[PDB]
């Protein structure tokens, strides 16, 4: 059995709560999964080609397990799946954002905050 519910969502910049650029690189709102007693908060990647690298982690700056679920290589996005738990209210993000053809190359540190807590599922 499997249980999800949309959750809306922002990424904002280190150190404030002012939303980042990051943000426009993910799609709005994404989904919490309950699957087989596990919690994922599944989100799609916009110009995936763009994506070098990303990495997420809890508050705690504990690292969370990520998952391709879905690689749209026509609409240039992917599908990840990231493990969270209930209660979590942000993810801490490290993203790589390359585009080689006009030598643009990025770092994100920025912290993904949830417009609720992940809730609890049934």
């Amino acid at each position: 059995q499997a249980t999800s519910q949309p959750i809306n969502f922002q990424v904002q910049k280190d150190g404030s709560s002012e939303k980042s650029h990051m943000d426009d690189y993910m799609q709005h709102p994404g989904k919490v999964i309950k699957q087989n007693n596990k919690y994922y908060f599944q989100t799609v990647l916009n110009n995936a080609s763009f994506w070098k690298e990303y990495k997420f982690y809890n508050a705690n700056n504990q690292e969370l397990a990520t998952t391709v679920v879905n690689d749209n290589k026509k609409a240039d996005t992917r599908t990840i799946n990231v493990a969270v738990e209930p209660g979590y209210k942000s993810l801490t993000t490290k993203v790589h954002i390359v585009v080689p053809q006009i030598n643009y190359n990025h770092r994100y540190t920025t912290h993904l905050e949830f417009e609720k807590a992940i809730p609890t599922l049934a």
